[PDB]
């Protein structure tokens, strides 16, 4: 409603990660969460709405946002581990302050 959903989401995702609360909160003042379990909560979003590509790994970018310029070169970033991955094109594509508190808010807040 798409709060509904999120918070579902959210709860999923900390549960499969392991992220507290805390490690995630710091997304709140537009800081990308750096802690290992909040980096697996990451790609657990992107796993659970099906924007993984199934044949590489890269991030679907486009068909996330279609869900709510730079787009291309940050949904081709493959590492050899799955919550870098989701990470590192986060930080490319998400490289604003509000940009990331959007999403933060929609996640971590009641
Ligand atoms: C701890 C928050 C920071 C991470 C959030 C920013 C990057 C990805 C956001 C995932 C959006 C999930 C909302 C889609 C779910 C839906 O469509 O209902």
């Amino acid at each position: 409603r798409y709060k509904k959903p999120a918070k579902m989401l959210h709860e999923i995702c900390i549960a499969e990660s392991g992220a507290s609360e805390e490690q995630l909160r710091t997304c709140l003042d537009g800081t990308v969460p750096t802690a290992p379990a909040a980096k697996c909560y990451i790609h657990c979003l992107f796993d659970k709405i099906d924007v993984v590509d199934e044949a590489t790994g890269r991030i679907l970018l486009d068909r996330l946002l279609y869900i709510i310029h730079l787009t291309r070169e940050c949904s081709h970033i493959v590492t050899p581990d799955k919550c870098e991955t989701a990470y590192e094109t986060v930080k490319c594509y998400f490289n604003a302050h509000d940009e990331v508190i959007k999403f933060c808010h929609l996640l971590v807040l009641e």
